[PDB]
């Protein structure tokens, strides 16, 4: 509840002293990567899958994480014990690091931060969320270091993109799924390698005997689906009740979406049992 | 030379103590804006044009700068005097700021940092730089907070983009110009509002009696130009001697590019005279 400590570069630091010098490249240029996952019953969920994503994110930016995976795993568990929590949100950050010339990475900085479990985590509400579609369309100016994060609500809480006015494109925040009248589930394949919750839910759906097609989604498919939902670390499986002017069902969670919520909780229990 | 102080949120801080808490959104998500300009003879160049850009960058991200322009101007001049320098590089940073929930901006942090004048600033070498073309083409994953900054050299020091395999698109670092056999100068208009050096050089070229067309540039135009150059804060006017397998002239600075270098220095002197 009270979080006492974070970790910077392997050292446990009181939250009140956790600071970086302003030469850090994430401060100066926004150069950095992150990951985020929950812990329950004293164990980070699907931890190996998250750590694998973190090492891959780092590689995409040519940043070397200063510890190997087993060492990072150890640091995370140590931090949970130092903060005395069994339920938490954990954020990993790897910055571009301190640079003598304000541009050259010479040593990334590694942060492990810890939070309460998000109050809304896996809310699993019966009432679906309302989102908009938006064109995928600053025209590349060096002065703006900042994922877009500038929506302005627009009676909605979230959105999905439309590209070339014909293809659905997922935001960075969540993976997007449709359930068709025939119980075919459809999702993009573009973030196949990157979605952790996405894979657990696809696996569960397949085990339940649903077909899951992974392909580009045409805008017109939104008019043909019975259900729509999001997956992410914090949401779990989250019903979407309305897109623009389209209500799905009566706006409440659909049959397959609900079953996938239960099966996701099942995948969480099964993981926890191996721990 | 020795830089003694930076400025954080209006307070002059010894460099060794200039730090931010890790809850800063630029650290966590890369959310932030910046500007950068030189000072000569104790005056930041074209300062009003830079400050105007900084306020506009901030508006694009819905961040409010905590001081008005006259106050920020005062802080910059004070910092120059505290560091006792007449020549400098000045970097402004406005982060997303400290956030109680690791996501909501509630108070951007403002940094003013100071450097030596870059050794290479306005080198104005006779030998032009060598660059490549590259497709404008991470498919939008939340985990990577980071302007691209991941080129891998590729016998070059810089690049320009090609979009739809037909249109030249400038990187974020520099504005791109061609000089045609008839002494027509051609540059994009896409960053009309954002390029500070770009405007000084366009103005100078027009005053010299050159026509400057501001429009999209077709890839094939690279095969028709006599000269090519970059403008930016640090480069001034910089000759490009080779693009991919195309040498421009004999690789050394062209006639109009050289004249534009002199005229840019003239615009700098003229500014300094008003100060
Ligand atoms: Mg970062
Ligand atoms: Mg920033």
């Amino acid at each position: 509840h009270m979080i006492k400590y974070y970790n910077i570069n392997g050292q446990q630091v009181p939250v009140e002293n956790a600071t970086l010098h302003v030469s850090d490249l994430s401060i100066l240029r926004g150069y950095g990567i992150f990951d985020y996952f929950l812990a329950r019953e004293g164990h980070p969920l699907f931890l190996d899958d998250y750590l694998n994503r973190f090492y891959r994110s780092a590689a995409e930016l040519y940043l070397e994480i200063p510890f190997d995976k087993a060492e990072l795993r150890r640091q995370i568990y140590a931090l949970l014990q130092a903060n005395e929590v069994r339920e938490a949100g954990i954020r990993l950050v790897l910055t571009g690091g301190y640079s003598p010339d304000g541009y050259t990475p010479v040593n990334p900085n590694l942060l492990i931060m810890m939070y309460d479990l998000p109050a809304s985590a896996w809310e699993f509400s019966a009432q679906g969320i309302k989102i908009i579609t938006h064109p995928f369309q600053l025209p590349e100016v060096k002065t703006i270091n900042y994922m877009l994060k500038t929506i302005k609500e627009r009676g909605a809480t979230d959105l999905i993109y439309v590209d070339q006015g014909e293809w659905i494109r997922e935001s960075a925040r969540s993976n997007f799924f449709l359930v068709m009248p025939d119980n075919t589930i459809v999702t993009a394949d573009e973030k196949i390698l990157w979605g952790i919750t996405r894979r657990q839910v696809i696996d569960a759906a397949r085990e339940a005997g649903y077909a899951v097609e992974e392909r580009r989604i045409h805008i017109t498919e939104l008019d043909q689906a019975r259900e729509a939902f999001f997956t992410s670390t914090i949401k779990g499986v989250m019903a979407i009740g309305q897109i623009d002017d389209r209500v799905f069902g009566d706006g409440t969670i659909g049959k397959v979406t609900q079953e996938l919520q239960d099966l996701f909780v099942g995948k969480v229990k099964a993981y926890l049992e191996t721990c």
